């Protein structure tokens, strides 16, 4: 279609995109599968201008949909777009695969950090506005 775009019930709209933001603490793991039983993924970000709505929306460090856990330093999306924008933390990524999922960092900026998966945090999620 080509009119106005909606998000379900929780979720928020930017662009031609929904988020959830899942207040509840888990691994980067649990919250990829909770945002895949939610219909989407972890969030994946691709400018600044995103970047900068999910930083509004969240309030502390958020796990998102990066992770390079197969090859070291070779960072995926788990929705499989592109990391065509990256926004890491000075002197990160370590590219350590023992602390191979990214996440949102505590800094106000909400720069990129790659961190132990079992880490337990907050997360966000995306998936296409309707």
């Amino acid at each position: 279609h080509h009119h106005a775009l909606v998000c379900p019930a929780g979720w928020t709209l930017h662009g031609q995109r929904c988020f959830y933001s899942e207040a509840t603490a888990m691994t980067w793991d649990l919250a990829e599968a909770n945002c895949v039983n939610k219909g989407g993924h972890l969030a994946s970000i691709h400018s600044l201008e995103e970047q900068l709505y999910i930083k509004d929306i969240v309030a502390g460090i958020v796990w998102i949909g990066g992770s390079a856990c197969k090859v070291a330093g070779a960072w995926s999306w788990t929705d499989g777009t592109p990391v065509d924008y990256r926004t890491w933390c000075p002197t990160k990524p370590n590219d350590i695969l023992s602390d191979c999922c990214m996440q949102m960092t505590a800094a106000v900026d909400k720069c990129w950090d790659d961190l132990p998966c079992p880490a337990s945090h907050a997360s966000i999620c995306a998936k296409a506005a309707i």
